[PDB]
């Protein structure tokens, strides 16, 4: 429904398209932050750092447990039943989120058992694997510190030094245990943390947690670049000092009829002035419908844009007017004095504003001019096989544009400055006209029947 | 002042009210950064690694201490007076500064003090005691790799690679000091440097340093969230190379009478197009004044929202008006297809878009039916007393909220698309229609007066 | 073309004005990062982390060297032309680049010579002086580690210890990698990577580097602060896995008749009320010309203020006339209860809200009162030699702006709320307005001839 042929008349293109894929998921694995080190061969050398450290995840963990107390005592069995009267107030996705922790809960009974499973490892990485039930994956931040440089090392420091060296290494690793769980994590019930967002607390990598956790594939790069892989909070153990997550790695599907186009702008000259049409950066299609496109969460892959949100929202009826068709909806904007979107290749032809760069024909050696009674050139083979637009020289195709029309043949649209000081001062001198002229305006039927 | 009533008609309620809590400082603390390390127990083998270190350090400290030096010469006694023709202009904030500076630095004979002992010590923190005065905390930033890794190597590895491995850490160290205080650090007069910021400067982590500052209490995580805790340059000395910083710890108190709330939002149906009521996050009242709230540095405690800064600023008149009750002046916008906020519990009821979820009674089985006449469906037990909204099986308590009205008794506000291009097209297209309407509204009076 | 007096009468001034210097490149150095470390020494004992790191470095660099590939395949001998039907769709951007990366790329013969030269080096970072062209700086991101950690402890520790150390090594490594050079990259062709950006690539620190290119001098800090170093990729090898970039080292110009002001305001007073004129932090005056001044990419040196890009952008003709002296073209807005900016410095005199804030004489004791037909005070020597504004006693300089004038003698902007919500609140009443007096705006032939 984008309508191309006008769009190319105020210097607006296309320079490509691709499909959109979104994010869902299935299947959930548990993975377990054992916050304890194992400590066995230091031989009571970090007695005292250890003890200080226990004590700092205390004002932690401690809030946490509580608030997931607090919803899951409201929820009991029917399929499970949410007491709102209890509860009182709630959004959407506190409820939602409140039933999945309710559901993907380790039974009280598994906790016994995961507790006695953490004591006994001293790796940094360990698959747990109980009889009849997953695979639970268990991080210690730490131990590869421990194991690589404190206990080779048990025969040549001393006590004191083997308490410092861990000492420092433990607050450290408090202090992002303390960015990720602390008090800056509004509402840890609903909260997504990404896998990289735990980079630090996992021993500062993901690439072995990811092999661990079997996430492999094609689309593995895309998934991650999206930051796709994103971990909750079902389980905080205060007395073991150990966190439970949730976390899952989604699978791609394609959306049915959405096209994600990217568009490029050149600019055009009304005499001496340069101007430049102001529109999106991405737009999305589906059958007649036109929406804006947000990249913020999206990776452009070969295959298709790979996005972990909703990445469609609506546009304004105005703005999809100019879309298709109306060049007088689409609005215009002053360029600074260097500016670099002058000339694009677009279909093998040369859309170039001639009259703020040197275009010349390089097989007959003429210089090209640009009318002034028309604002772009575009430039295929029937005129010149080979051309130099801003010292580039450039083989160009067949016709696959109309040669420019004059000016008065196109409708251009308001100028604008898109500054949120400009926007501000405009738009209050604009309110101000508005309410000088309330008299006028609420007699418009009075006046209308003269 | 705010109508909750007239809000909840057009899918708005309150989700959490919070007291209001500000920073003030009345005692402050000298923290001294200690750039030259004690080398004497490495023999010599970082001769060249230390000299170049210094050189570079000269390029950063020697701008501060101009800087410093440019502002205190204009300072008098009367008790001090500022030399204001001489100084020519500066900002409130810089001539506030500036007396502080004056007034909370080290006289010049405890700079000699200070001088000795910082040579002496050679840990990584130590607090440096004088006769009569207020403690000094010293702090290294490259002491412990030295006493922990190279002294107990000084006997296994060549004097070539002690002065190799140390002469990485005090490159990254020079890297981080240029970072903090080198060009980027516009006015370092009146800078403010959260602890935070100064993390690796201090030598990777911050709690020793706040336990020795004796910086401790319930409110403490509260604060440290919000960077309260900021610290100020006072001295830089270019002969020892250290750098004295003076940093408060601030006490909370509440604001009585501000109140903020928490808005959260449903969308509403209109035949079948999905509408939002546009409304700030979060909205501060005092009596009968309605303000805007900026949460950026604030921090959400159980106890209540504890601001590093003035969280308070205006809000439009024809937004206040909308808060008061009046749902013409509210905007409203379209959503997404895949739109989340769809229902909210709230008081113990269910507000629910019913024309876009499937609403079902458990209770008796049957669908609930949103009339096209009405906009939302508010649930409660005497209509059904356990309801499924999404899937969701919930229990509702006694009615809070009236049955909903018809949509002809419901005034709605306009349309608008709050996205920067979204906002600079119609803003446009709207000031093109006045200026083509001047001569009509520069003629008002002469319409009028007939 | 500013109109200074003009603009104080409403409470802004000039704090300092500065020259605008930008950046352009003539010479550019060969960087190359050398993936694979020298492990000689370490006895395979490292061998299945080495095979499992340059599986990973796979996924990453061969998308890279496709790209490459894909439009150096349309760059022909012309004094090259570019094959735009072939090519089909391209940027200025990326036409321009491709260009430079043609003509930047290292000969066939001369990949093989430094493929040769790469796998003899054993440091982090190494001159490779190839005979008959430039130097070319090889850095190899793990290097140091090997030479300073692993190898001294071959003989003391277990040979998978040495594995594992270096494999935790080797996997973060590869995260940096990803990072810079993964999906994220879009258009690699194009990309400008500043040296920040690179320094975890290069071994977690740049300053040796920055001394091997030979980039130094009295710009560096101000050219550095602002990211005008930037390499650009050149070449690809996915056979003996290394990376060839292109850096250049700016000179910077001063642009000729360019200033740059940065503007200050202090509040004022109507009644009880307290307004603040909206004004730009920065703005650019070149002869007549007004622009707005971007800041995003400068650094404030002494000698003036350093941009990597272009700072300067449009300005609305709204903005511009009131910046020229039109006082009522200036929007305004109401400001929080605790404002800071309600006096300052200016020429030796002081420009205070007195009506805000407590004014007296110290010379003589009395309160200076604002009168309620005044907005602002202006203090001078010939009425208050020494004078308390804000507790602060500042002695002022002989009369540099006149006596303030009466309010009716000023003609003020209208307010304006510069918040996100509130532009769009009031944008869509004021658009509701309009749309409703459609029919009487597009008449105005009709009632003006009646
Ligand atoms: C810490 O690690 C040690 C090993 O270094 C653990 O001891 C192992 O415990 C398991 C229990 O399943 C036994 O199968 C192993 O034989 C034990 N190894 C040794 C060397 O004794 C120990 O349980 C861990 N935890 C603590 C608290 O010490
Ligand atoms: C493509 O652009 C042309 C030129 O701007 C549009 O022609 C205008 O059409 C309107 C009616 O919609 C007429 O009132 C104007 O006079 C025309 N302007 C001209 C000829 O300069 C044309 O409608 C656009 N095409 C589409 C499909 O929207
Ligand atoms: C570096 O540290 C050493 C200690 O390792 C300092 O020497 C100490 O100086 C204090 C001065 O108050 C004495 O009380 C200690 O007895 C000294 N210790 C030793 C072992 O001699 C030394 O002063 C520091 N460096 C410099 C350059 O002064
Ligand atoms: C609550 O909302 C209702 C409905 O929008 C408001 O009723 C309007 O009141 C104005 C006068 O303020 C009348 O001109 C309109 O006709 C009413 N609209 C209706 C009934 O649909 C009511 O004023 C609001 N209450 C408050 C306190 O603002
Ligand atoms: C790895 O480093 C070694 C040295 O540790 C390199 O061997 C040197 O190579 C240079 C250049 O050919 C010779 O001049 C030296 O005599 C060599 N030294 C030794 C001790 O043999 C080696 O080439 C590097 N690369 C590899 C792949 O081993
Ligand atoms: C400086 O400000 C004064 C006061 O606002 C401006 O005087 C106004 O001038 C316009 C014409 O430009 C008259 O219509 C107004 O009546 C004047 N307003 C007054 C006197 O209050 C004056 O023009 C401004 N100077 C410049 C150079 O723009
Ligand atoms: C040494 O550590 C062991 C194992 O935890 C413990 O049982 C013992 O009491 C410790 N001895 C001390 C702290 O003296
Ligand atoms: C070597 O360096 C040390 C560093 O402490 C210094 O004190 C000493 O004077 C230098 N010279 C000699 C000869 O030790
Ligand atoms: C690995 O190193 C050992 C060191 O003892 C050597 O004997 C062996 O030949 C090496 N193997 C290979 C395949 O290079």
């Amino acid at each position: 429904q984008i309508h191309w042929g006008n769009l190319s008349k105020i210097g607006v293109v296309g320079i490509g398209s691709a499909s959109y894929k979104v994010m869902t998921r299935s299947s959930h694995q548990s993975l377990v932050i054992k916050l304890m080190p194992n400590i066995t061969l230091l031989n009571n050398c970090t007695r005292v750092e250890i003890a200080e450290y226990r004590r700092l995840l205390r004002t932690v963990l401690e809030p946490i447990r509580d608030a997931l107390n607090a919803m899951t005592q409201n929820i009991r069995p029917v399929g499970v039943v949410l007491a709102g009267a209890a509860l009182g107030v709630a959004t959407a996705a506190q409820i939602t989120a409140g039933i999945a922790l309710h559901q993907s809960m380790l039974n009280s009974q598994a906790i016994d058992n995961l507790r006695a499973s953490l004591e006994t490892t001293n790796q940094a990485i360990e698959a747990i694997r109980q009889a009849g039930q997953g695979m639970i994956l268990a991080v210690q931040g730490v131990q590869d510190y421990i194991n690589n440089e404190l206990i080779p090392s048990m025969n040549q420091l001393s006590c004191d030094l083997i308490g410092q060296k861990l000492g420092l290494k433990l607050l450290r690793y408090y202090t992002e245990i303390l960015s990720l769980f602390g008090p800056s994590l509004r509402d840890p019930i609903s909260a997504e943390i990404s896998i990289q967002a735990l980079s630090y607390a996992l021993g500062g990598d993901i690439n072995k947690v990811l092999e661990k956790l079997g996430y492999s594939g094609g689309d593995l790069l895309g998934i991650l670049e999206s930051r796709g892989i994103k971990a909750r909070i079902t389980h905080v153990d205060t007395e073991s000092y150990f966190i439970v997550l949730s976390i899952a790695y989604p699978t791609l599907s394609e959306i049915k009829g959405v096209i994600v186009h990217r568009l490029e702008g050149v600019s055009y000259n009304i005499g001496s002035q340069e101007w430049y049409t102001t529109v999106p950066k991405y737009v999305a299609t589906q059958g007649y419908l036109i929406s804006n496109f947000d990249e913020s969460s999206c990776t452009f892959m070969p295959e298709g844009t790979v996005c972990s949100q909703n990445a469609l929202y609506p546009m304004s009826p105005l703005l999809q007017e100019c879309l298709r068709g109306s060049t007088k909806s689409c609005a215009r904007t002053l360029v600074s004095g260097s500016f670099g979107n002058r000339f694009i290749l677009s279909q093998g032809n040369l859309i170039a504003n001639c009259a703020s760069i040197l275009c010349k024909c390089y097989t007959t050696g003429t210089i090209i001019n640009q009318d002034p009674d028309k604002i772009l050139t575009y430039i295929a083979a029937d005129h010149c096989p080979v051309v130099e637009v801003n010292g580039v020289t450039i083989q160009v195709g067949s016709r696959r544009y109309p040669d420019a029309v004059y000016l008065h043949r196109i409708d251009l649209g308001p100028p604008i400055s898109l500054g949120r000081l400009d926007v501000g001062t405009n738009l209050g001198n604009a309110i101000a006209k508005l309410e000088d002229a309330k008299e006028l305006l609420e007699s418009s039927d009075q006046i209308l029947r003269s």
